[PDB]
C-alpha cells in the first residue's frame, strides 16, 4: 500500500451529494461530461451513488446522467460512460472528519479529486494532503 487505511464510517445505501468544504462547492457533472463544482442545492447534476468494488475502492456514479466519475492520463477529471481502470478512487477518512477520494490508478502520484474555491476542478498533480480542496462531506439527498 502506498496510503493509510483509516476509512470513513458511513455505507453507500443512499445516493449523496459531494460537499466540498474549500469553497462550499457540490461535486458536478453535466450530460456531456464536464465536471466541476456548483452551490446551487437545487442543481439536477449533483446527486451521486457510491458503490465499493473492494473494501475502500469506490466507483462515484451521477445518478441523472449515469456516468462515472473517472481521473485521465493528465490528472483531469471527466465522465466515464462505462467503468474503467481510471473511475476507482481510495475513499479514505481525512483529519478524522472529511473523506477524500485517491485516483487508484495514479495512487503512487497522491493524485486527489478536489476543487478549488472558484469551483473549477484541480487537475491531479495539482492536489496533495493538507489541502482543503480534497475535503468532501457526503451529504444526504
Amino acid at each position: 500500500h502506498h496510503h493509510h487505511f483509516n476509512l470513513p464510517p458511513g455505507n453507500y445505501k443512499k445516493p449523496k451529494l459531494l460537499y466540498c468544504s474549500n469553497g462550499g462547492h457540490f461535486l458536478r457533472i453535466l450530460p456531456d461530461g464536464t465536471v466541476d463544482g456548483t452551490r446551487d442545492r437545487s442543481d439536477q447534476h449533483i446527486q451521486w451513488q457510491l458503490s465499493a468494488e473492494s473494501v475502500g475502492e469506490v466507483y462515484i456514479k451521477s445518478t441523472e446522467t449515469g456516468q462515472y466519475l473517472a481521473m485521465d492520463t493528465d490528472g483531469l477529471l471527466y465522465g466515464s460512460q462505462t467503468p474503467n481502470e481510471e473511475c476507482l478512487f481510495l475513499e479514505r477518512l481525512e483529519e478524522n472528519h472529511y473523506n477524500t477520494y485517491i485516483s487508484k490508478k495514479h495512487a503512487e502520484k497522491n493524485w486527489f479529486v478536489g476543487l478549488k474555491k472558484n469551483g473549477s476542478c484541480k487537475r491531479g498533480p495539482r492536489t496533495h494532503y493538507g489541502q482543503k480542496a480534497i475535503l468532501f462531506l457526503p451529504l444526504p439527498v
